[PDB]
């Protein structure tokens, strides 16, 4: 890799895992639209197996990418659109606070307080329909934003319905094939599990637990080679020969609401580049990105902004991941730890990384 892009990695991610005390790394910075490779440390620490490229680590919460991708390709083939009653995918969902909640509302997690997650006790699809049936809205829909997983969980299994395709069928035969992304599963394979890393939860060896809607919100596990993939396809969506698949990258990237400096895309978030450093820094912290914010509606929603920052977050009891890039720029970032560690030490060693190849 070029000297440049060699020191600033050793000079950001190096001190990081120090100061973190992350277990196992592996980064990839994609510049000029080539991917570099980097990793530390072990998948496995009793076994001492290193990271390699090959390393499968839980992506959490940049599932959510995938599947607001998913969603824009179903767009792209007429099979639902945004504007589209939950109720016509679900005529079950009879309770009357679901009327005027839409699948642009699931998406974008402005339903009116979906909650974060989905209760550990829903088990059966039964359960999973009285959850929803008895839900009841603390804000009218499209007015307040939400991070929910029980939100784009539910927008995710019913934008496939149309295909009769089980979500993980479609996600597999729709965006991880075309896309290569051969390395990239809802469910490891046997076969591939001696890749799966280990997470590290308080010295603790641990794996996501399964859950309802888990492959939609943050199931997917995946290598530092085809998240490589996956963010060089969101820079370059015209590279993909798919067109209902390249327009589904464009409309994930579409901006549909705005709060402060931050817009929400489905499963992407964006803001204006440059970008205040100290806004996506301080806005990863939970406190903040799972707080209730009011929204502004963008309609009709702007089409995908080349000078965008455009990231997503995710964790895992025993991960953290984040992902970033810049498609006027053709540069990104992945991060994959072991270790769910601080989300705005994740943004900022990548902004620090990005900003110093600009
Ligand atoms: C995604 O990784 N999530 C959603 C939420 N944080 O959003 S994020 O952008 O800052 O990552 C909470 C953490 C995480 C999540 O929901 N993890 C689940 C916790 C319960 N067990 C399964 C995973
Ligand atoms: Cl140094
Ligand atoms: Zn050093
Ligand atoms: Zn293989």
């Amino acid at each position: 890799a070029p000297q440049q892009i060699n020191d600033i990695v050793h000079r950001t991610i190096t001190p990081l895992i120090e100061q973190q005390k992350i277990p196992g790394m592996a980064v990839a910075v994609i510049y000029q639209g080539k991917p570099y490779y980097f990793t530390w440390g072990y998948a496995d620490i009793a076994k001492k197996q290193p990271v390699t490229q090959q390393t499968l680590f839980e992506l959490g919460s940049v599932s959510k990418t995938f599947t607001g991708v998913l969603g824009g390709d179903a767009i792209a083939r007429g099979e639902i659109k945004l504007s589209d009653p939950t109720t016509k995918y679900w005529p079950e969902l009879t309770a009357k606070q679901w009327n005027g909640i839409t699948l642009l509302h699931l998406a974008t997690y402005t339903a009116g307080g979906l909650p974060l997650q989905v209760p550990d006790e829903v088990k059966s699809s039964s359960d999973l329909l009285r959850f929803y049936q008895n839900w009841q809205p603390a804000w009218a829909p499209g007015t307040q934003r939400l991070y929910a997983n029980s939100s784009i969980g539910l927008f995710g299994a019913l934008a496939v319905k149309p295909s009769g395709l089980s979500f993980e069928q479609a996600m597999q035969t729709r965006v991880f094939q075309p896309l290569k992304l051969n390395h990239t599963w809802i469910n490891v394979p046997p076969a591939e599990e001696k890749n799966y890393a280990w997470g590290y939860r308080e010295g603790k060896a641990v794996h996501v637990s399964p859950g309802a809607l888990d492959a939609e919100a943050y199931g997917v596990k995946s290598t530092i080679e085809d998240m490589a993939r996956w963010v060089q396809s969101n820079l370059k969506p015209l590279d993909i020969n798919e067109k209902t698949l390249q327009q589904g990258i464009q409309l994930a990237q579409s901006r549909y609401w705005q709060t402060g400096d931050m817009y929400q895309g489905l499963g992407w978030e964006m803001l204006d580049w440059p970008v205040n450093p100290d806004s996506i820094i301080n806005g990863s912290d939970n406190k903040i990105a799972l707080a209730a914010r009011p929204v502004k509606a963008i309609t009709p929603p702007t089409p995908a902004v080349r000078a965008s920052w455009v990231h997503k977050t995710g964790a895992t009891g025993g991960f953290g991941s984040y992902v970033a890039f810049i498609p006027e720029k053709e540069l990104g970032i992945v991060m994959l730890a072991n270790k769910n560690y601080p989300n705005p030490a994740r943004v900022d060693a990548a902004w620090q990384i990005l900003n110093a190849l600009q």
